[PDB]
């Protein structure tokens, strides 16, 4: 399966037509304030060096596979554990975020895959309600170099090759993400890539994290996909809500 | 296990002093109001007469079993089917609703429990979040006999005896649920005896049923449990939230 060109992704995955898809456009005009959501909380996520973590040219992302006792609560007995973070990107001056917001399309996003607690492995979570959640965050050009981000994308020019990986040492996952925990939309939503199950919660910062206009150049600009073509422009077309209610976590 | 004396519930069951467990106290002030928590769908409650349907004193409630087909929706594709319902009563003066609100407890209470179409089988849903989903209702004291319970209540002579059973005539189950589908109370917690599962979740109506003095005495005043015992009081004190906000579909 490819970003672009064939094999069509229901051909793939039955779950890639259902009518509950990720992503979304975010109208924060027409989410549901919904006092209960609480900031969210991580525990485990601040690494040492060692062990190192695989980061993986994968052909569609560029995925790092994340080790256990990453610990997420969404609020109260909603527990999930941290599987693997990767991104979503554009090309030369062109947005490539998966979500976007009043059909604002930001630079870049970081998706940090969870599995909820309740199950073992991930085929036992897909489509069961719950069973993974997403945390998303938009990245956007900054002034100032991002010295999380440079730890992981100073290590891309080693696996440009579709299929290639490098061990990176830990670090501080939670530094890839905004510092406001509390502010953020939810909804309940899909895999963006086959199979594309559907029961996942998709909680979306509001706050950006700021890269370097470098920085999201080496992102874009790095990386080889298949055939002879740049890694650039992975992101799915946004899917229509058909229903859904956006909540938010602030008025 | 027994209501209302020894063995301690998590002698039993462990499983019993879990952090989110079920009943708790309801304090409408307190409550989210969640404007995504649209109206509850319940398609194929309208039963016909044959074929009939097991209804059963287990010792711990009467029981009814409900058949395929009895499809509900908490959302948009978070949808569920009917497995069976029951009831927990008080005794001779005393209320026995499982769920109170500032405090009150009520004379009885409806459970319509449901499994999510995502699982199979009750066993893979047990504490799985959102696997189990139960609809609540409280049921008050008023002028009219209520004949949608009367089908039930008529019954309960046939199987005063611990462990008996009789076969019913189909009904229609929507009809002991309250008015309006579109104003409820929502939290998770457990199932409400051993084993306590978690991950259930709980959807308490606003408004009440009504049924007559004689048809609440002959609800807690018929049947028989273990031992040489009155089935009688056969509700669980309500449990701390520990976190938990209780969300509200209303403001
Ligand atoms: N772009 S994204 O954030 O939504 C995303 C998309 C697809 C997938 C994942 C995440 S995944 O959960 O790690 N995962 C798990 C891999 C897996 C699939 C089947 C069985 C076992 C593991 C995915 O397929
Ligand atoms: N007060 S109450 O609604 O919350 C309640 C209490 C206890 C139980 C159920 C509900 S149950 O889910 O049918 N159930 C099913 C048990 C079961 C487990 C495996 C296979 C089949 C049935 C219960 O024990
Ligand atoms: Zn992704
Ligand atoms: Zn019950």
């Amino acid at each position: 399966w490819r970003y672009g060109g064939d094999p069509p992704w229901p051909r793939v995955s039955p779950a890639c037509a259902g009518r509950f898809q990720s992503p979304v456009d975010i109208r924060p005009q027409l989410a549901a304030f919904s006092p209960a959501l609480r900031p969210l909380e991580l525990l485990g996520f601040q690494l040492p060096p060692l062990p190192e973590l695989r980061l993986r040219n994968n052909g569609h992302s560029v995925q790092l596979t994340l080790p256990p006792g990453l610990e997420m609560a969404l609020g109260p007995g909603r527990e999930y554990r941290a599987l693997q973070l990767h991104l979503h990107w554009g090309a030369a001056g062109r947005p490539g975020s998966e979500h976007t917001v009043e059909g604002h399309r930001f630079p870049a996003e970081i998706h940090v895959v969870h599995l909820s607690t309740a199950f073992a492995r991930v085929d036992e979570a897909l489509g069961r309600p719950g069973g993974l959640a997403v945390l998303a965050a938009f990245l956007e050009e900054g002034p100032e170099e991002n010295s999380a981000y440079e730890q992981l994308l100073s290590r891309l020019e080693e696996i440009a090759e579709e299929g290639s990986e490098t061990q990176v040492p830990g670090l501080d996952i939670s530094a890839l993400l905004p510092s406001d925990f509390s502010r953020y939309f939810q909804y309940e939503g899909s895999l963006t890539t086959p199979p594309c199950a559907q029961g996942v919660i998709w909680t979306v910062f509001q706050q950006t994290v700021m890269l370097s206009a470098k920085q999201l150049h080496t992102l874009s600009d790095t990386l080889w996909g298949p055939g002879d073509s740049r890694l650039q422009l992975n992101f799915r077309a946004t899917q229509p809500l058909n229903g859904r209610v956006i909540e938010a976590s602030f008025p």
